[PDB]
C-alpha cells in the first residue's frame, strides 16, 4: 500500500521527536484539522505494558489546566497509539537553554504551579511518582497555553484510594525501586509504598536542583542499580536541609514538612502555596508569567 502509517482515521504519524525514547514519541498531523500533535507509541509486542493505562488514566484525570487534552488511542501498524496535544520544550530543555540556573522568580512561578498541578492529580484520586524535569512542558508559542506548565507521561502512575472500598492503599514495604534516583523522596529510597507526600518532597529536589543548578548526591555511581540507589539515599539522608537549602528559608520549611507528613495523610496545599506566595510577594515579584527563557530560541519539532 501506501507506505505511511496512520492512527485512527485521520492522524499522520511523522518523524520521531526528542532525545531518547528510540522512536516512542512521533510528530503527528490532524489531516482532518489541519493541526500537529504527539504521538506516542509502543510496540504490541512490548514485555511490560504501559501505553492502554496511562490512556485510562488520562481519562480519569479528565479535562484539566495542566493536562495535556488526549485524542486518541488505538492500534498502528505493530505498535499501539496514544495521541495528544503537541506541547512546548521540558523544564529540562529550558534549563539547559538558561545555561542550568533558574532565578528564584522563574521557580516559584514553576512552583506554584506545580503544587497546583499535583493538587489536581491527586484529586483524582491519583498519584504520579515520576517527578522528573523531563516531565513538565510549556505550552506551544501561540496555542495560548505556552506559559502554561503542564505535566506529562503517568505510565508510573497508581490509584492511592481503592475505587471500591474508597480506602487509602495500605502501607506496605520491599517495593522495587524503578524511579528517577536524584529526585526520589528518601521514603522511597527505603523501598516504602509511595503516597501523596511522596510526589511532593519530589517536587522539593527539584526546586533546590534548579535553584542550585545541581544536588550534592547527583555523581553518584556503583556497581549495581541498588547499589547506586542506596548510595544516593544515604547521601540525601547525610544532608541537613539547612544545607541543601542554604540561602532559602522557605525551600527548607517546605521540604521539612512534606518529609515530615505521614503516610496516609493529605498534604496542606494550600500551605505550602503560601509559603511561596507570601515569599514572592516579598521580593516584590510580580506574577507575569515573565521566565527565564522569555525571549530565547526555543527548540521544536514542527
Ligand atoms: C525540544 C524538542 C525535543 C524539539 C521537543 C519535542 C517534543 C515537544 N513537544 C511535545 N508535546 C508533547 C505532548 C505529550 C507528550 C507525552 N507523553 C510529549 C510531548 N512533547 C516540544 C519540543
Amino acid at each position: 500500500g501506501s507506505g505511511v502509517l496512520m492512527v485512527g482515521p485521520n492522524f499522520r504519524v511523522g518523524k520521531k521527536i526528542g532525545c531518547g525514547n528510540f522512536g516512542e514519541l512521533r510528530l503527528g498531523k490532524n489531516l482532518y484539522t489541519n493541526e500537529y500533535v504527539a504521538i506516542k507509541l509502543e510496540p504490541m509486542k512490548s514485555r511490560a505494558p504501559q501505553l492502554h493505562l496511562e490512556y485510562r488514566f488520562y481519562k480519569q484525570l479528565g479535562s484539566g489546566d495542566g493536562i495535556p487534552q488526549v485524542y486518541y488511542f488505538g492500534p498502528c501498524g505493530k505498535y499501539n497509539a496514544m495521541v495528544l496535544e503537541l506541547l512546548g520544550p521540558s523544564l529540562e530543555d529550558l534549563f539547559d537553554l538558561c545555561d542550568r540556573t533558574f532565578s528564584l522568580k522563574t521557580v516559584l512561578m514553576i512552583a506554584i504551579q506545580l503544587i497546583s498541578r499535583m493538587e489536581y492529580v491527586h484529586s483524582k484520586n491519583l498519584i504520579y511518582r515520576d517527578v522528573k524535569p523531563e516531565n513538565f512542558l510549556i505550552g506551544r508559542p501561540g496555542n495560548k497555553t505556552q506559559q502554561v506548565i503542564h505535566i506529562i507521561d503517568f505510565g508510573l502512575a497508581k490509584e492511592y484510594i481503592d475505587p471500591e472500598t474508597k480506602k487509602h492503599i495500605p502501607y506496605r514495604e520491599h517495593k522495587s525501586l524503578t524511579g528517577t534516583a536524584r529526585y526520589m523522596s528518601i521514603n522511597t529510597h527505603l523501598g516504602k509504598e509511595q503516597s501523596r507526600r511522596d510526589d511532593l518532597e519530589a517536587l522539593g529536589h527539584m526546586f533546590m536542583y534548579f535553584l542550585r543548578g545541581s544536588l550534592p548526591w547527583q555523581g553518584l555511581k556503583a556497581d549495581t542499580l541498588k547499589e547506586r540507589y542506596q548510595k544516593i539515599g544515604d547521601t540525601k539522608r547525610a544532608t541537613p536541609i539547612e544545607v541543601l537549602c542554604e540561602n532559602f528559608p522557605e525551600m527548607a520549611t517546605y521540604l521539612r514538612y512534606v518529609r515530615r507528613l505521614d503516610f496516609f495523610e493529605k498534604p496542606d496545599y494550600d500551605y505550602l502555596r503560601k509559603l511561596f506566595t507570601d515569599l514572592f510577594d516579598r521580593k516584590g515579584y510580580m506574577f507575569d508569567y515573565e521566565y527565564d527563557w522569555i525571549g530565547k530560541q526555543l527548540p521544536t519539532p514542527v
